[PDB]
DNA sequence: CCGACGCGCATCAGC
DNA sequence: GCTGATGCGT
DNA sequence: GTCGG
């Protein structure tokens, strides 16, 4: 972290834009530029250095010679006095509540979490969970305890079919020393491209978490993807785990490598990556990669027997996990 | 300049 | 009920 | 907000 400061008012940018202005693309554009700056290995002394770095341009470095004079950002300072953008971006950390809903609930007098905690009917069923564990999705899970939910989910979905195979995937499956949560990727041989030869395969799966006590608490659910929450068993007179949230995904057995590729992400290295193969003139999803005809419709699905393959089409030099974090 | 910026589940409007 | 759009999230 | 065409 040579330019923390810069990158995290980016952040902050990147954030305000999502929430209270609702432009995405401003929002994915300070992200982008965080992102190169955050691998960028020099401590950054002017926005024309930073200029010359892809993501970077004129309005973000003239930003970052204001930060660099000064320690701080005008444009920031504001936005954090205004009660408005400040209500909204406070109520959006709640999940499920998003910049629509924020701005919303602002508009009805709901703007403290004291709001939201006595007027839960006015929440559906995710942003009442939301609320609920608002304090532990805060918090960050050591690899060690992300190593014990491992153990846990992996060997109860061995009790189920000892077809299914589990997948850790997300930052821990980047190598990292601590993650915002859990993601599992599901597969079972009943379940490929061709067909389903077994209905409720994640149902069964989740149902046997909860049967534990590992699941508590269910965000959505639907034939491929669950969204919920967990927690580790603690021993006797130990304070309990914190809540964590718990994605899993089941995707087609033959489609492994695919949905292994955009599931051990990060984000921002699937938009790069999928930004490039359009580039190269193809198209990346959890499923395949598919050439584009010079009509711009996708062709069929191309043949994939590891995540280096997919790489290869594109004209990427492999990237192993740990170095997806972007 | 200016077009374009990488799919699952919940919910709702419209029929 | 089905279809398509929108919100929110991965 | 940025970039390639
Ligand atoms: N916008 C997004 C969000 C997530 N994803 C994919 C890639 C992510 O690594 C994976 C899991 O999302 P995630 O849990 O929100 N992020 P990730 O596990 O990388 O980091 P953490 O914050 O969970 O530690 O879903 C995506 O492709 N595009
Ligand atoms: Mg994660
Ligand atoms: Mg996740
Ligand atoms: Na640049
Ligand atoms: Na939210």
């Amino acid at each position: 972290t040579l330019n923390g400061g810069i990158t995290d008012m980016l952040t902050e940018l990147a954030n305000f834009e999502k929430n209270v202005s609702q432009a995405i693309h401003k929002y994915n554009a300070y992200r982008k530029a965080a992102s190169v700056i955050a691998k960028y290995p020099h401590k950054i002394k002017s926005g024309a250095e930073a200029k010359k770095l892809p993501g970077v341009g004129t309005k973000i470095a003239e930003k970052i010679d204001e930060f660099l004079a000064t320690g701080k950002l005008r444009k920031l300072e504001k936005i954090r006095q205004d009660d408005t953008s400040s209500s909204i971006n406070f109520l959006t950390r709640v999940s499920g509540i998003g910049p629509s809903a924020a701005r919303k609930f602002v508009d009805e007098g709901i703007k403290t979490l004291e709001d939201l905690r006595k007027n839960e009917d006015k929440l559906n069923h995710h942003q009442r969970i939301g609320l609920k564990y608002f304090g532990d999705f805060e918090k960050r899970i050591p690899r060690e305890e992300m190593l014990q939910m491992q153990d846990i989910v992996l060997n109860e979905v061995k009790k189920v079919d000892s077809e299914y195979i589990a997948t850790v995937c997300g930052s821990f499956r980047r190598g990292a020393e601590s993650s915002g949560d859990m993601d599992v990727l599901l597969t079972h041989p009943s379940f490929t491209s061709e067909s389903t030869k077994q209905p409720k395969l994640l149902h069964q799966v989740v149902e046997q978490l909860q049967k534990v006590h590992f699941i508590t608490d269910t965000l959505s659910k639907g034939e491929t993807k669950f969204m919920g929450v967990c927690q580790l068993p603690s021993k006797n007179d130990e304070k309990e785990y914190p809540h964590r949230r718990i994605d899993i995904r089941l995707i087609p057995k033959d489609q492994y490598y695919c949905g292994v590729l955009y599931f051990t992400g990060s984000d921002i290295f699937n938009k790069n990556m999928r930004a490039h193969a359009l580039e190269k003139g193809f198209t990346i999803n959890e499923y395949t990669i598919r050439p584009l005809g010079v009509t711009g419709v996708a062709g069929e699905p191309l043949p994939v027997d590891s995540e280096k393959d997919i790489f290869d089409y594109i004209q990427w030099k492999y990237r192993e996990p740990k170095d997806r974090s972007e």
